[PDB]
């Protein structure tokens, strides 16, 4: 959980143990929830919604982008726009913030002319842990409530550097990132330190015993992606009958259409060890695996490859959508932290190349019973008759709020360029 002060500080980066570098940095730690200013990786990775990277040279930059110049601006203002600023980026992600360092020792000594510590506190306004005070009326706010507020309270820290680097960062990010070009300036190192902090702890894999609060519509996005997951999977074996199923992607062996009428064949490049008996490792790369998989269709449910094969069922989240859920990530991919923490490349438009956009429908084979549905895109044997009715109708309008919230959660589907509701028609 802690990561006890008398652990060693490795100095090699600076330009010791944590207990002596609390002192450098000019806090009096008084004789007794707040053991350290610096927390372990694994309590870094579960605050990832906190992580604001923070670079000084005074020239004070932030992973936001932000670069602001101390005495130039008075200090007073400067500490002003800081909580405004972390209030505004971290109000609906986290209770706190984590400042992910690269240190060479001037960010630390500067932390004490916006920094105050001491024991864990309420807001003066509501429940919430006190990120913020004021010493215009010596009280305590959350990041909701900050408004005028001129000093972080109890901020969290890691420094990247004691994860064990040689070299600088620039040589370190530029390893696993092209986006991020370093100037000479503070803003670009808190960016470049974050980033690479995110590569270590997210890009490798996705860790299923780490689960995140709800912050947003979680629920119904996933809810509503499910119930398309399951809709166009149905009808995408319905329409063409493939003998077999690749699910690529899938660490649980969980099918999304358990009743189907195929082999399903499950792969992941991390199966879950309680499942690994159903589960091929694979990691697919179409350089690699083009001329695999040729018999039936690949199922790729937020399985995000180089390229997509022609025989396959992609839903892709596109990282450039703005959400509470999607922060930014490594080489213009996100980290999309929805119950887990998911890092995705990059949205490019290459990997598509064999497929076509999925056009909306909604089919059902159930029983009919019972505003008309004039729509060409339902699919039931009653608008194969006149008129829809009562139940298709209504399970037509859920399905459309469904497709809808999921566009609007930044999901895009992609089907092999053969697939048509033309098929879909015939079985009835
Ligand atoms: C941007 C983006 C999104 C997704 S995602 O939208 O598919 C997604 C997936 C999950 C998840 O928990 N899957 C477990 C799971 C599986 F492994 C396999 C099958 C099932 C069936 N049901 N379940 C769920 C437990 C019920 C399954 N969650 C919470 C989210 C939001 C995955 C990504 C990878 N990179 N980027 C990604
Ligand atoms: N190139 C690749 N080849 C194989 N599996 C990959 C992969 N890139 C990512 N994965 C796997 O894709 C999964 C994404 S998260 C789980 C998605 C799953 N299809 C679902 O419906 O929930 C992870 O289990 C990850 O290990
Ligand atoms: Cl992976
Ligand atoms: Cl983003
Ligand atoms: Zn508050
Ligand atoms: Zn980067
Ligand atoms: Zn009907």
């Amino acid at each position: 959980t802690h990561l006890s002060v008398d652990t060693k500080f490795k100095t090699e980066g600076l330009c010791m143990t944590y207990r002596r570098l609390i002192s450098m940095m000019g806090f009096k730690m008084n004789y007794q929830g707040y053991p350290n200013m610096f927390i372990t990786r694994e309590e870094a990775i579960r605050h990832v919604r906190a992580w604001i990277g923070f670079a000084v040279a005074l020239q004070l930059g932030f992973s936001t982008g932000v670069n602001l110049v101390a005495v130039g601006l008075p200090w007073n203002v400067v500490r002003i726009k800081i909580v405004q600023m972390l209030s505004d980026t971290l109000k609906n992600l986290s209770d706190r913030v984590v400042f992910v360092l690269w240190a060479h020792g001037f960010e630390l000594t500067s932390m004490k002319y916006f920094v105050k510590i001491g024991p864990e506190r309420t807001c003066c306004l509501c429940d919430r842990r006190a990120t913020c005070f004021s010493t215009a009326s010596d009280t305590y706010a959350c990041w909701h409530h900050s408004i005028g507020f001129d000093y972080v309270y109890n901020p969290f820290m890691i420094d990247v550097q004691q994860w064990g680097f040689t070299g600088n960062l620039q040589s370190n990010h530029d390893l696993y990132c092209q986006v991020h070009g370093n100037a000479h300036v503070a803003s670009c190192d808190a960016i470049m330190t974050r980033c690479l902090a995110v590569h270590e702890c997210f890009v490798k894999r996705v860790d299923w015993t780490i689960e995140y609060p709800i912050i947003g519509d979680e629920l119904k996005i996933n809810a509503a992606c499910r119930k398309v997951q399951h809709m166009v999977v149905k009808a995408a074996l319905l329409a063409d009958k493939f003998p077999v199923l690749h699910d690529i992607g899938n660490p649980k062996a969980i099918k999304c259409v358990p009743q189907a009428d195929v082999e399903w064949k499950f792969y992941d490049a991390q199966p879950c060890s309680d499942k690994a008996y159903k589960i091929e490792e694979l990691f697919y790369s179409y350089a690699t695996h083009s001329d695999k998989f040729t018999d039936g269709v690949c199922l790729f449910w937020n399985c995000n490859v180089d390229r997509y094969p022609a025989n396959s069922i992609v839903c892709r989240f596109d990282t450039r959508v703005l959400s509470n859920l999607n922060l930014p990530g490594c080489d213009g991919g996100s980290l999309y932290v929805n119950k887990h923490a998911f890092h995705t490349p990059a949205f490019d438009k290459s990997a598509f190349v064999n497929l076509k956009q999925l056009p909306f429908f909604y089919y059902s084979d159930s029983p009919c019973e019972s505003v008309p549905l004039k729509s060409a895109t339902c699919i039931t044997r009653c608008n194969l008759g006149g008129a829809v009715c009562r139940h298709h109708a209504n399970e037509y309008r859920l399905y459309l709020d469904a497709y809808n919230m999921m566009i609007s959660a930044g999901f895009s589907l992609w089907v092999y360029k053969q697939f048509d509701t033309y098929n879909l028609w015939n079985t009835f």
